[PDB]
């Protein structure tokens, strides 16, 4: 039921691929394809508290700096116009990549699973409900790594508009309420290792912490 | 409000689904998983659903593990304590995508993982299906024999598929694991019935539908 807690009870976490346009002439000619996606099964949730757990097989693994919107009603296949009535709110989510995996995936044409899908895949932040988020292409998002700033990024250079991504996934994959929805990543993307403390937010709305940690387990 | 497993689809939360998985060499790699949301579950009277972009739509039998408790990187000797039971499941399948997907190294999901491509049968308590490597997995399209198979031609033990899924992907109450297909897959199309069972255990029939929204 209640959104605040939506990586408890939520059940989907579709991510899309490329949607950050770094210059304007990517705009010009990106939009001429769909958007890649893929998913994360609801136990690569870490809310803030929890730690980014290194898969034991990757020695790369990535943050990806992404706006994650919240579906707030079952979403079947809706046009873009009305999109919007199906967001209950946003959630600052790390897309966590294990890029070493990734690049197999590609080369032998595999799934992306261990790539993208792993336990603790998607560090989460606080939900903040649609009320306080008027435009979600006017925000300003960040990371820094040991403080130092590796992503920062504005939703003015999305590349599709974020009711434009509902509609196209809500035509392949039916959304549920409190599943979510990772909108990409702006320019970046880098490596973490063991200890290493992450900081990320949106600029005036949302902050949030994560340890990097080695499962005990 | 309820949450028993006999409607384990309804609140389920996740889908993992093995490659390979039946001997006709395999052995030497590990299984290859992929994942379809839970809105990929199609329950019995609901319709397999054609998706628009493809013109090669094929079942694939499955039998599927549901899961019965939070499953963490479980060694194989522990596995089956986790299991809760069973379900027949079809791993749907968009082929002319996969492939497309497979040559250009891109995710399986418009393949695999769209609304409707894990119909699926009834709940099967594990108390019914002492050994699951014992069964047989039959279906039929319109009513002639497409895929049979025997679950104890599994390359992977459903114990080794479930401790290696675990150590990669924490395993919730409710979950599933598809533990692959027999030979025999093909393609339907729109108005086929397809009818499948688990050998003396459970029976399900599903219409070949397109969206009508
Ligand atoms: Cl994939
Ligand atoms: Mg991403
Ligand atoms: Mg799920
Ligand atoms: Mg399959």
């Amino acid at each position: 039921r209640p959104l605040s807690r939506f990586w408890e009870w939520g059940k989907n976490i579709v991510c899309v691929g490329r949607n950050y346009a770094d210059h304007v002439r990517e705009m010009r000619s990106a939009v001429l394809s769909e958007p890649v996606l893929f998913l994360k099964p609801s136990t690569a949730y870490a809310p803030e508290g929890s730690p980014i757990l290194m898969p034991a097989y990757t020695r790369n693994l990535h943050h990806e700096l992404e706006l994650g919107v919240v579906m707030g009603k079952r979403c079947r296949a809706v046009p873009e116009a009305a999109a919007m009535d199906y967001v209950g709110g946003y959630a600052l989510c790390l897309d966590m990549t294990a890029r070493d995996v990734q690049d197999e995936c590609k080369k032998k044409g595999l799934p992306w699973t261990l790539a993208k899908s792993f336990t603790a895949s998607c560090p989460v932040s606080a939900f903040v409900p649609k009320e306080k988020i008027p435009d979600p292409h006017k925000l300003k998002l960040w990371l820094k790594v040991n403080g130092e700033l590796r992503q920062e990024g504005e939703t003015s250079s999305m590349i599709f508009s974020i009711p434009y991504i509902i509609s196209y996934v809500s035509k392949i994959i039916t959304l549920e309420e409190g599943d979510i929805i990772l909108t990409g990543t702006p320019k970046g993307v880098g490596p973490v290792k063991e200890n290493d403390e992450i900081e990320a937010g949106i600029h005036g709305l949302v902050s949030m912490t994560f340890k990097v940690e080695k499962p005990e387990y």
